[PDB]
C-alpha cells in the first residue's frame, strides 16, 4: 500500500500513515509481518500490531536500515487521558529525547524514560494537547522481546499514568526527512 | 457579612475572605446556599461547604456572573503535606493555569490539570512554601456534580499527593481586581 | 583511616571517600560509632551503616561541627533505577537544594523534598546519568530517629521511585571545600 489507512492483514492489525513527503511504501506480508521502503520522506508511521493496546509481551524480529532519521519503536495511544507512547529499540541519525524522568530495565536492556508535551497537536482525538511517554533503549537493537507492562509500570512510578487502550499498538517504523527500509515480523 | 470570618450557617460550613479591596459582600442563605457581590475588588474568596475536606460528591447549582477575573471552583487545603487545591468549573476573563501535568475526566467534563508552587506565601499554616493542584474544566459551566475523589486520584497518578483534610473545602467564588456577582447552592 | 575504602567495623558497614583535597580522617570506634576530622577538604563522604539499604529506623547521636560546607545526612544508593538519596538532618554554611517537589513529615520534623539530575556523573555503577532524591530538614539538628521508609513512601508519592537496595546506606558526614569535625554513633 501507499495511502493512509488502517485494517487487518493476516489476522494482524496494521496502520499506514505518511504526510505525503517523498515516497513511502509498506509491504503487508504473512502473519504479523510487514516492511517499509522510503525516499526523502517527510513524516510517516507504519507497522503491524493490534487494534487495541494491552499489557502484552511483544516479540519481534527483522531488519531496520535507516539513512537519516527513523525510529524502530512500539507505538500506541490511550484515552482518558490521551497519551502517545513510544518504546524505541532502535533509531537512525537522531536519538529520540525529551524531559528526562529516569530509567526502566526490561528485556535485557535499559531504557531512558522521557516525557514531552505536545500543545494543540494532531492526535487520534484530533487537534489536542497531550503528553508523550518515551522509553529509549540505551543501546540500539533490532529484535527481541518488549514486555510492554514493564514500561507501563515504570512510567506509572514516575507519575506518567496511561489511559484506556482505546487505540492501536503497533510495532512501528517511523521516519522523518530521510530514506531507508525495514522488514519486521 | 462583609468582614473576614468563618462559621456555620444553615448547617453548612462557610468562609469569607477579602484583602480589603473594593467592596465585597456575601449573602448567607438557606441550607448550603450563598451568594456574593463585589465591585473593583482586590482579592476575595467566599463560599459554603465543609469544615473538613473529604472524598465526596459535591453537587451545586446557581449563577456566576463575573465582570473581570473571577473563578467558580471547589477549593480546599490539606496538611502533611500542606497543599491548596482547586477544581474550577468556571471562570471570567482569565483562565487559571500553571505547569501542565495532563488531564482528568469526570462528571461529563474534561479538566486540564496543572501544578504551581507558591514560595513563602500566605496559607492556612501561615507564611509557607507549598504546591497548588489545579483541575480546570476545558469548558465553562455553572452547575452539576464535582466528584472530588476522581480529581484526587488523577492528581495522585500525576505525582500530586494530597495531605490530611485538616481544613475546609468550600464551593467558592473567588475574584481578583474585578466586579460581579454569584449565587450558588 | 585516611584512604578510600569500604568494610565492616564493630559489626557495622563503613565507607570512606575523599577526592584527595585537604586533609580528612575518619575514626572507627565502638559499635556503630565513628567520627571525622578535616581541613580545607575538596570533597569527602564518610560514615557507618549497612552494606545494603533497607526500610529501617535509623537511630543516631553525636556532634556535628562544620566550618564551611558539610552535610549530616543518611545517604545511600539503589539500582534499577540507579539513584543516590539523601535525608539531611543538618548542614553547614550551605543548604542542600534542588527542584522543589514538596515536603514530608517524619520523626518530629518536616523536610523539604527536592529532586536533581546528575548527567554523566560518577556513581556506584560508574559514569552515569541519574536522579538524586533529597529530604532536607527545615530545621537543623544532630540526633534522633530517621524513619527511612517515611521518606521512601513520600518520595514515591511524588513520582520518585527507588530501585533495589544493592548498595550501602550510611549515616554520613560529607564536606565540600571546608573544615570541621563530627562524632556520631
Amino acid at each position: 500500500i501507499t495511502t493512509n489507512q488502517t485494517g487487518t492483514n493476516n489476522g494482524y492489525y496494521y496502520s499506514f500513515w505518511t504526510d505525503g513527503g517523498g515516497s513511502v511504501s509498506m509491504n503487508l506480508a504473512s502473519g504479523g509481518s510487514y516492511g517499509t521502503s522510503w525516499t526523502n520522506c517527510g513524516n510517516f508511521v507504519a507497522g503491524k500490531g493490534w487494534a487495541n493496546g494491552a499489557r502484552r509481551t511483544v516479540n519481534y524480529s527483522g531488519s531496520f536500515n535507516p539513512s537519516g532519521n527513523a525510529y524502530l519503536t512500539l507505538y500506541g495511544w490511550t484515552a482518558n487521558p490521551l497519551v502517545e507512547y513510544y518504546i524505541v529499540d532502535n533509531w537512525g541519525t537522531y536519538r529520540p529525547t525529551g524531559t528526562y524522568k529516569g530509567t526502566v530495565t526490561s528485556d535485557g536492556g535499559t531504557y531512558d524514560v522521557y516525557q514531552t508535551t505536545r500543545v494543540n497537536a494532531p492526535s487520534v482525538e484530533g487537534t489536542k494537547t497531550f503528553n508523550q511517554y518515551w522509553s529509549v533503549r540505551q543501546s540500539k537493537r533490532t529484535g527481541g522481546s518488549i514486555t510492554a507492562g514493564n514500561h507501563f509500570d515504570a512510567w506509572a512510578r514516575y507519575g506518567m499514568p496511561l489511559g484506556s487502550f482505546n487505540y492501536y499498538m503497533i510495532m512501528a517504523t517511523e521516519g522523518y526527512q530521510s530514506s531507508g527500509s525495514s522488514s519486521i515480523s
